[PDB]
């Protein structure tokens, strides 16, 4: 599909059997939810934005399906304000921007 | 033209006659460039990023033209970590998000 930016770019995505609400957001490099469970183990780390740092729990090789979409990829979890898909997993469902 | 986001999606966009690097960032309602003089007068604005919120001063009717394409809107200045060119500049230029 082709999405407009006139309102912010929210899909629905399924994680974990669970549907939920994400961004997909150029801007982000990787992908970060709202805290949640997941399966396997994780790494800590620290990302940045606007506002300064947050840490966040690091769990690879996730499935997520976008818009029907299945892909696979690092997914950190953290006190994130809204639900987030960076590019690391934009990458994989072929999203680009165009003007 | 059509970017791919396998890395991040940095332009060349011409402000105050000076060239500088931004990010196409579609999970940024506004426009935010690391500090700089523009014109007139401002007016204040808080703004909340994944790490918390920050202060900006917000600059109307701003010419900025972004790979070539010419937009007259509002820009943020303030302690982003990065130019950050957001939705409300993406429309001006037609961007949108394919897949
Ligand atoms: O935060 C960002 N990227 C960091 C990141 C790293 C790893 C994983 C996820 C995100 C990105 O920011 C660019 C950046 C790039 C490199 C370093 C620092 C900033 C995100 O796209 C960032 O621009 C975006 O984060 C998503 C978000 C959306 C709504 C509310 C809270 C978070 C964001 O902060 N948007 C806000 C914004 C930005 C500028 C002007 C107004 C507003 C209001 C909100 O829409």
């Amino acid at each position: 599909p082709q999405i407009t930016l006139w309102q912010r770019p929210l899909v629905t995505i399924k994680i974990g059997g669970q549907l939920k609400e994400a961004l997909l957001d150029t801007g982000a490099d990787d992908t970060v939810l709202e805290e949640m469970s997941l399966p396997g183990r994780w790494k800590p780390k620290m990302i940045g934005g606007i506002g300064g740092f947050i840490k966040v729990r690091q769990y690879d090789q996730i499935l997520i399906e976008i818009c029907g979409h299945k892909a696979i990829g690092t997914v950190l979890v953290g006190p994130t304000p809204v639900n987030i898909i960076g590019r690391n997993l934009l990458t994989q469902i072929g999203c680009t921007l165009n003007f």
